[PDB]
């Protein structure tokens, strides 16, 4: 069984933990409990093959150089109602390029909080940014579970291609 080390990164509050907990536990955390560093594991079938997901949920607010070196793929999460978090994607992208010394690191752009009525980043904006970096884009809601499996499964597919 192939293991995949996945890292969830993004600004403080975009929903990194809520997305990961939805994937693992199938429920929505309404609380705001800032993360230091948590890991989760889940066995899944993706495209007919069992995969072990070893997922690191990171702080948005240390081990960063180390987890970027170890991580095989990155979910780069922003919130669709927070423009600052969208612009922060450039910073996370640049760091990952730096630590890994490559321009083709498996990544997926995730626009979370799609259920909220305060949208400030339209789908075209996000699709343009993802196209500019050569990565897929997935809209998610940790509240309704929209796109959660698809976001993580798409990242695994990007890792599979890279190997
Ligand atoms: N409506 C809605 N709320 C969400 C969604 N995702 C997260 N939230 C809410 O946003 C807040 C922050 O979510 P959380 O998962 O803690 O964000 P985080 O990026 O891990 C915060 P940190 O970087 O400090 O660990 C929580 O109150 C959570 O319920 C979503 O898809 N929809
Ligand atoms: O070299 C490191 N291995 C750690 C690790 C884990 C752990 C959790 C329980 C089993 N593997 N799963 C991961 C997923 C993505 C990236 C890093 C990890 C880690 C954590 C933090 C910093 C460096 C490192
Ligand atoms: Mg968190």
């Amino acid at each position: 069984m192939t293991e995949y080390k996945l890292v969830v990164v993004g600004a403080d509050g975009v929903g990194k933990s809520a997305l990961t907990i939805q994937l693992i536990q199938n429920h929505f955390v309404d609380e705001y409990d800032p993360t230091i560093e948590d890991s989760y594991r889940k066995q899944v079938v993706i495209d007919g093959e069992t995969c072990l997901l070893d997922i690191l949920d990171t702080a948005g607010q240390a081990m960063r150089d180390q987890y970027m070196r170890t991580g095989e793929g990155f979910l780069c999460v922003f919130a669709i109602n927070n423009t600052k978090s969208f612009e922060d994607i450039h910073h996370y992208r640049e760091q990952i390029k730096r630590v890994k010394d490559s321009e083709d690191v498996p990544m997926v752009l995730v626009g979370n909080k799609s259920d909220l009525p305060s949208r400030t980043v339209d789908t075209k904006q996000a699709q343009d940014l993802a196209r500019s970096y050569g990565i897929p884009f997935i809209e998610t809601s940790a509240k309704t579970r929209q796109g959660v499996d698809d976001a993580f499964y798409t990242l695994v597919r990007e890792i599979r291609k890279h190997k």
